[PDB]
């Protein structure tokens, strides 16, 4: 189902990434510029998963390059997180979007079907990196591993462990960094410190 037959039998991230460029596991490859695979090395101890590449990522060919990526980088700073320790990816690897009437590309939420279709890449990445801890950045990513009914709001910052996940890594669900780019300054400050806390929990896993 989905991307399964497009995934090669290798843990090599370069080769996985190249194969993802050829994926037709759902419809999203058609309109997107290219696949945006994860970034980092198989030595990474912390895997971070967002929803999908955004406008800038789709064209940069790298995850977390936009304003959300800047904000996340500021949080890793405050959490004493070393980028050498990070593998960062997204639950789906092709940007799903529409053009706004007023010409910037606006991301659209991946359907559960698209998440499940792309999940074999995520499993391949998880099997390749063998992380100690996986940070789920927002509801789409968290549901991809924790179930379609999972609520980030009720469990954020808790160390979770599900038996059906490769290598039984610890799992920490947190807010989507994009959500912290909007709202009252004092609320964004509180949300940022909560993200930092969730990141410190993950970094303190072992
Ligand atoms: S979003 Fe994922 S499953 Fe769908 S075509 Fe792209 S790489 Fe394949």
């Amino acid at each position: 189902a989905g991307a399964q037959d497009f995934v090669p039998h290798t843990a090599d991230l370069a080769e996985l990434a190249a194969a993802a460029g050829e994926c037709r596991g759902c419809g999203l490859y058609r309109d997107a510029t290219q696949a945006v695979f994860g970034a980092g090395g198989r030595s990474a101890r912390i895997m971070m998963i967002g929803e999908q590449p955004g406008d800038k990522e789709d064209l940069a060919g790298l995850p977390f390059v936009g304003p959300a990526g800047r904000l996340l980088d500021r949080a890793l700073e405050a959490a004493d997180i070393d980028r050498d320790a990070l593998y960062v990816t997204n639950a789906v690897k092709h940007f799903k979007f529409t053009r706004a009437a007023g010409k910037r590309r606006i991301g659209k939420t991946p359907s559960r079907t698209e998440v499940v279709a792309c999940r074999p890449w995520l499993i391949a990445e998880m099997t390749s990196v063998e992380p100690d801890v996986v940070v789920l950045l927002g509801a789409t990513a968290a549901k991809a591993l924790l179930g379609n009914d999972f609520r980030v709001t009720q469990h954020r910052g808790e160390v979770l462990h599900v038996d059906d996940v490769p290598g039984d890594p610890a799992l920490v669900a947190t807010v989507h960094p994009s959500s912290l780019l909007r709202g009252p300054k004092e609320e964004r400050e509180s949300a940022f410190a909560g993200l930092v806390d969730d990141l410190r929990v993950a970094a303190d896993v072992r």
